């Protein structure tokens, strides 16, 4: 059962008459649903994402400066000017330098000086923000029936089904193989509010970093870095990463404040990560409430005869699942298919069956069955699968 | 647990290591002076009417 | 998580260092010569032979 793979697992149980079940599925969680006369089902919210969300601003973390130009005039010669002062994509500073005979001016005094640099951004040194549209966000829910077959996490359960939900398409009917149809009504509106969320992306090809972060819109909009719209050619406020030195005669130095990535990363510690897979921008945390309709589900193998009580052996002896249940797997050497005669008694009371089965109507099919998950009361018990027995101390 | 191929469900030991070096030209190096080796250069120029 | 553990690099600290260095006095290197850009010395100038 898929839910046995994780630590975060909930059990939902429907009694007599319970045909519908309302669950709050959370990313990283898993729910096992059990109900009288119904095959058990594992359900979980698998992903929350939007393909190609809209991009808000792009910020530059490392300025690439080039073509530094300086123009200086002697004290009586008027303002110094450069064509660059009027071009976008350049950062300039006008100042005054001390001039005199030493640097070829007729008078000793203040002379106009102006320096400009072309400012661009280093390749792969942008920080881009993305915003979600509640109407385009997709919630993916997976359902897997309890078939008495154990499948590891790196393996694929042939009976697992997937359902996708958007605000405009909240209901799906899934056919669970021979178990019947299950209906899922999940409301995206009951999900995570995304108004103040921005998915921040740096360079997703960097190997030792998460591919994205989920940050607050107000924090993102206040970053003190050069910015522009995707598609725009030049950067606004490029001066934020450039400093000019005090001028001396006909020269003025231009300083680059360096790569701000390290600075940003310190700010991002403790911020939740997100994930990008191609064009899909995923949230790594979130939840949604769904209504599961069980009325069309039917159990499998109810009319088989009981398996020969003499032909069972333990493939995997009873073991603690970590969810206060016991898991085990048996092998049957008799004729299939048949119902597995499972029960358990408390040490000293051989007459009362104390086993509460999670796995519905355990059966050995022609090519499956054998895995059983059950709950037992605290203390010493003995598990029986026909004549096959096993001691079990619960707790 | 069984999901990741262990017989028991519980805590398992894990250790991860990376080789750590420094990017080319990404060092910050400090230097100290020796008062006995420091040099002070002084220039003198006569007023020659030029 | 299971049999994996991610390793993260905190990135280039140059920008962080440069913020700390604002307001600190600059120095200068010319090949093998490490220069101070600020300093003083007292000298006695003998003029009798001029």
């Amino acid at each position: 059962s898929r839910c046995t793979h994780l630590e975060n697992r909930d059990f939902v149980t429907g009694t007599q008459g319970t045909t519908r079940v309302t669950l709050v599925l959370e990313l990283g969680g898993c729910v096992t649903i059990t109900a009288e006369g119904k095959p058990s089902m594992d359900v979980w919210l698998d992903a929350i994402y939007q393909e190609n969300p809209a991009k808000t601003r792009e910020y530059c973390l490392h300025a690439k400066l080039s073509d530094t130009k300086v123009a200086a005039r002697c004290p009586t010669m008027g303002p110094a000017t450069l064509a660059e002062e009027h071009q976008g994509g350049t950062v300039c500073k006008r100042d005054q330098s001390d001039r005199g005979w030493g640097n070829h001016c007729g008078l000793f005094g203040k002379g106009s000086i102006v320096a400009c640099v072309k400012a661009a951004c280093e390749a792969k040194k942008k920080a881009t923000g993305h915003v979600y549209d509640a109407n385009k966000i997709v919630y993916t829910v997976k359902v897997e029936p309890h078939t008495g077959d154990y499948v590891a996490a790196n393996e694929t359960h042939s009976g697992r089904k997937t359902a996708s939900f958007t605000i405009s398409s909240e209901k799906t009917i899934l056919t669970m193989g021979e178990y019947g149809d299950v209906s899922l009504l999940c409301r995206v509106a009951s999900g995570v509010d995304l108004a103040q969320t921005v998915i921040l992306e740096l360079d997703k090809t960097v190997e030792h970093l998460p591919t994205a972060w989920q940050v607050h819109r107000d924090w993102f909009n206040d970053l003190a870095l050069p910015w522009k719209h995707e598609g725009a050619q030049n950067w606004n406020n490029a001066e934020r990463l450039v400093e000019f030195g005090a001028p001396h005669a006909v020269k003025m130095d231009v300083y680059n404040l360096g790569d701000q990535t390290g600075v940003l990363l310190k700010a991002l510690a403790g911020v939740p990560v997100a994930h990008i897979e191609g064009t899909k921008y995923h949230l790594k945390s979130g939840h949604v409430t769904c209504e599961v309709g069980l009325e069309k589900l039917k159990m499998k193998g109810l009319t088989y005869t009981m398996c020969d009580k003499t032909k069972f052996t333990w493939k995997r002896a009873p073991t603690d699942s970590g969810h206060d249940t016991v898991v085990m797997e048996v092998t049957f050497s008799g004729t299939k298919p048949c119902r597995i005669p499972v029960r358990a008694v408390a040490h000293g009371s051989p007459d009362v069956n104390v086993a509460m089965l999670i796995t519905p109507n355990p059966t050995i099919e022609n090519n499956g069955g054998g895995f059983i998950e059950m709950q037992l009361p605290p203390g010493d018990n003995i598990i029986y699968v026909g004549e096959l027995s096993h001691q079990w101390f619960q707790k």
